[PDB]
């Protein structure tokens, strides 16, 4: 899929966790922004459409991606666990990674 | 990509690291299999295509997958600290993640 | 040592990674904040004493620990493969988990 | 605890998980390994008893206790999730942790 929408995805899901009431609701939420992260690692961004895929900046471009895929994973043990104010929490963690990365390749 | 040529791309790659002379070819390899496991992620492998994908043994499936990815993340950073034989021995450590989800979903 | 030590422990090398001028000067301070956040693995802080070291929130306790160690962890590498900038700010999300926990327990 | 106590820590609780019938016996065992593996963290082991503690040998002693905790940490989650089995196996893949480590510094 795109990265905008797969970024949508993301960031959608990320209100939803912010939002939501229960377990359940985060543990669809956070598998949602699974599914996106990991269908985003293909992806080149606009800033580095020339840029070699193999290049030093694509390699930290995705590494920001195994950080988040990494910080999804154990928010989901613990929405799994229904410590939901502790996913909750995980998931205003994992801004950063976001924000990381936005602000530097986009 | 298939869920089949996926395999095939780690199972390719995990011979060129075995085989493997200096830093450049497992990075490259590494890299490779980065991009096999997270696209491959979404798959619904074969013996679980009538449960749904929010049940529980897809759940276990994915996980699965989290387990591969966060151990190419962490060989890939031997990898690039030259550490050959270091990032070598990590692969062959991960094989365990690949049988433990053969074993189950196989 | 000390809970109170180690928390200066980290917080004082946190700082020497805030104005450093190359990877030396960030590895070694990595390397000794992981040896206070491992070492910080076991108190009990002063909020939670009359709490069992067994109990969900000691549980929640040592679980933030974890996740510290596992960002420093991966700073580390950052760091070991000369990416300095990059590790600087591996290092200032981090403080995401330092927060998380101070607001909790502290 | 010296080295050696902590690696009958955890050699003792591997094999507590290993023969356990319920959730509860094994997230005390993988707790119990938590602390010892924590507790580690600072052992200078034997055959590096020269060496400083910030060559790049010590470095890479340290390193394999990333691995172990961070393993540990998943296993907890899978045994606070109720997945007995699941955490079990986890538990015997991470041996090859325990095993690389005691081939290259023991
Ligand atoms: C973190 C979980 C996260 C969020 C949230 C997020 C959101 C987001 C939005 C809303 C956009 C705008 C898309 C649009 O079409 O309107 C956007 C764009 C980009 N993102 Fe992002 N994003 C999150 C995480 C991450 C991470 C970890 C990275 C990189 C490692 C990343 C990257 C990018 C990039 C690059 C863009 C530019 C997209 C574009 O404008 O075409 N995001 N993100
Ligand atoms: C570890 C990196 C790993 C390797 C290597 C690997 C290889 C592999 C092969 C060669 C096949 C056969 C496919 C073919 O037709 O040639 C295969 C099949 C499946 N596997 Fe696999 N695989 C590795 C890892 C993993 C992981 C982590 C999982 C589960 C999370 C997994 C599972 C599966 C499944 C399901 C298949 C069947 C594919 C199909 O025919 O649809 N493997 N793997
Ligand atoms: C992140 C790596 C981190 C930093 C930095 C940090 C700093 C810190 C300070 C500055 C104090 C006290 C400072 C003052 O009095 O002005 C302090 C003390 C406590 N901390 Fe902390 N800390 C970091 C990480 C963490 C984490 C991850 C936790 C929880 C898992 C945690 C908790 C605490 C607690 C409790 C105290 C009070 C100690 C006491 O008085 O006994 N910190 N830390
Ligand atoms: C994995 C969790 C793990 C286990 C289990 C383990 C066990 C273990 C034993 C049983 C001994 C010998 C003591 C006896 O009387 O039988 C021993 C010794 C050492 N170990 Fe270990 N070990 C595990 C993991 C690890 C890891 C990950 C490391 C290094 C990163 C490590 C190191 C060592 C060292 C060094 C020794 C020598 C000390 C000694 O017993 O003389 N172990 N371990
Ligand atoms: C998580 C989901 C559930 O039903 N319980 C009781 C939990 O703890
Ligand atoms: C460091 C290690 C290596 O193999 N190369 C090519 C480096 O630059
Ligand atoms: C360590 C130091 C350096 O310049 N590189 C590229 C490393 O990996
Ligand atoms: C499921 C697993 C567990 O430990 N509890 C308390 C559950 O409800
Ligand atoms: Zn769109
Ligand atoms: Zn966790
Ligand atoms: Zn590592
Ligand atoms: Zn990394
Ligand atoms: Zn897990």
């Amino acid at each position: 899929a795109d990265l905008e929408d797969n970024m949508e995805t993301l960031n959608d899901n990320l209100k939803v966790i912010e939002k939501a009431d229960n377990a359940a609701q985060v543990k669809d939420a956070l598998t949602k922004m699974a599914a996106a992260a990991a269908d985003a690692w293909s992806a080149t961004p606009p800033k580095l459409e020339d840029k070699s895929p193999d290049s030093p900046e694509m390699h930290d471009f995705r590494h920001g991606f195994w950080i988040l895929i990494g910080q999804i994973h154990d928010a989901l043990h613990l929405a799994n666990e229904c410590k939901v104010k502790e996913a909750q929490a995980a998931a205003e963690q994992l801004k950063t990674t976001c924000n990381a990365c936005h602000q530097k390749y986009r």
